[PDB]
């Protein structure tokens, strides 16, 4: 709900894997949903946490 899509705590960078960025995302920190989000420059590893 009132989520900050914040590029995950951890890996604060680019991604090249949805699956990946979610996984790594809230089983290293407890964020909802992650996914490797486009927008410029390039994809890195977006990751919802209930901000």
């Amino acid at each position: 709900q009132k989520l900050c899509e914040r590029p995950s705590g951890t890996w604060s960078g680019v991604c090249g894997n949805n699956n990946a960025c979610k996984n790594q995302c809230i089983n290293l920190e407890k964020a909802r949903h992650g996914s490797c989000n486009y927008v410029f420059p390039a994809h890195k590893c977006i990751c919802y946490f209930p901000c």
